[PDB]
This record gives C-alpha cells, sequence and structure tokens, in this order.
DNA sequence: CCGTTTCGCTCAAGTTAGTATATTAAAGCTGAACGAGAAACGTAAAATGATATAAATATCAATATATTAAATTAGATTTTGCATAAAAAACAGACTACATAATACTGTAAAACACAACATATGCAGTCACTATGCCGAC
C-alpha cells in the first residue's frame, strides 16, 4: 500500500466523495504532519500511534566502508509509537 | 459383344384452370462523415533500495504515579430557513397638447400621340453577268 495506492482504496469506498478531492486531502494531511514535526511539535492518534522526536547528541561517526571519521552535528529524528489498537490488530500472535 | 428398334425426355404449339389492388401515412434499416475527456505509455528526474560493522540507540516486561489530549456532554448563541407587510418605484389607465402623415382641393406646366402634307432613301421589282461543273458527245 503506497500513497497513490491508499488514496485509490479511500475513494472507492467514498462513492459520495469526488476523487480529486480524496486525492488532495490524503496530500494535505500528510505534509500537515510532516509540517507540525518540522516545528518540534508532537503527533498524538488515539488508536492509531503518536510522533515524537527524539534528540541524538553530536558524536564521531565512521564511515562504515572505509572506517574514516566524520563529524555529525547534532538532530531530532522522528519515532511513531504504535498504539494499543494498532498493536492489537496487527498482531497475529497471542 | 455390337447393331437395331422401341421408349423415356424435352422442345414447340394449342386448350384450360385460378385468383383479384392502389394509395396514402409513418416508419425502420444502415453505409458514411462528424466531435471531446480520461488513462495507459514513456523518457527523465527524485526518492529509495543496495551494503556492511563496531558503536549508539531502541527493544520491552511489571507496576507506581503525575500528566493530558479530547470525546462526552450541557448549556449558550450565531446561524439558517421562511415569510409578513409597508415604503417606494414601476406602469397601465386617461387626456390634452404638439408635431406629423394621409387626405381634401385649387393652381399650372407639359408629357404623349393622332393627324396631315411632303421629302426620299431603301427595299423590292425586273434583267444580265459572275463562277464552274453538269448533260450530252466522244473515248
Amino acid at each position: 500500500m503506497t500513497k497513490s495506492e491508499l488514496i485509490e482504496r479511500l475513494a472507492t469506498q467514498q462513492s459520495h466523495i469526488p476523487a480529486k478531492t480524496v486525492e488532495d486531502a490524503v496530500k494535505e494531511m500528510l505534509e500537515h504532519m510532516a509540517s507540525t514535526l518540522a516545528q518540534g511539535e508532537r503527533i498524538e492518534i488515539r488508536g492509531f500511534g503518536s510522533f515524537s522526536l527524539h534528540y541524538r547528541a553530536p558524536r564521531t561517526g565512521r564511515n562504515p566502508k572505509t572506517g574514516d571519521k566524520v563529524e555529525l552535528e547534532g538532530k531530532y529524528v522522528p519515532h511513531f509509537k504504535p498504539g494499543k489498537e494498532l498493536r492489537d490488530r496487527a498482531n497475529i500472535y497471542g
């Protein structure tokens, strides 16, 4: 399921909703979630999950191909935490 | 085995047996020319799969405790569907006033052609030549 296939299956089910409307809606939601995480704000969707931002202290990296040294500026990285409903439904085991 | 004559067949000219329609009225069929929106294609560009390794970071059970997004109300209020009715403006229903065509009637020049005596070129009336083989006569 890609970004396009996602809009396709959502437009097929929603007949009373223009296909073009669903196409833009999906693109605006993803862009809104990507912009929020950029501003430094978290995301919390009850049932789905919750996006966060974890800090990464600056450390002297090392080229994994050769083994040299490379500086690494301190930055933040997105982190998703599956919700309760998401885990239980995605968990096929016990 | 082969030939000859009768018989099954079809062409050609008489002798009988059978059935009977035209216009309205309104379609119905089908070859051929006419006029846009959406998605499968494709080359090109952007994001991602490829790839590995010691060090860095996330994986998560089991429970106490402060924190918080947010559906669940619950009461407050702009928003929304629907006329009611009068102030205000549009516009037939009247009417005289005003400028304008169809018509009423007088005033005057001149178009359009018969009628009549002449004048005369031109077509018609009457006769011979132009132009070249017939007919008749010989070969």
